[PDB]
């Protein structure tokens, strides 16, 4: 994945309800560092589903690329209202952004 690229993605279609830095604030969806290697549900202070807090995966590169697709697939009952990446290399370039901007 490009990394640039998947910045402008994650601007695009994740921005309004996601920050990615270490100590951003929870919006709509879930503050976002330490994504990967997290569990499903586990960020503190926000409010999930029970469909989100019950999945019992880790994120990471191959639950991100598949959950990314098509959301409610991947977790059915979230309250992300998110139809998905339908492009697979655009899903590897939000991916490869996710992995550097979560963990900085
Ligand atoms: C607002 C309209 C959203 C947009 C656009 C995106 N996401 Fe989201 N996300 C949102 C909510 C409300 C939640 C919680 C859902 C629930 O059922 O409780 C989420 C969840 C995620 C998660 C799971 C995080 C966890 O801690 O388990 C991830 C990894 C995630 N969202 C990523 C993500 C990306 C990369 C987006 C752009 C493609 C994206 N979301 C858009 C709300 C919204």
């Amino acid at each position: 994945g490009d990394v640039e690229k998947g910045k402008k993605i994650f601007v695009q279609k994740c921005a309004q309800c996601h920050t990615v830095e270490k100590g951003g604030k929870h919006k709509t969806g879930p503050n976002l560092h330490g994504l990967f290697g997290r569990k499903t549900g586990q960020a503190a202070g926000f409010s999930y589903t029970d469909a989100n807090q019950n999945k019992g995966i880790t994120w990471g590169e191959d639950t991100l690329m598949e959950y990314l697709e098509n959301p409610k697939k991947y977790i059915p009952g979230t309250k992300m209202i998110f139809a998905g990446i339908k492009k697979k290399g655009e899903r590897a370039d939000l991916i490869a952004y996710l992995k550097k901007a979560t963990n900085e």
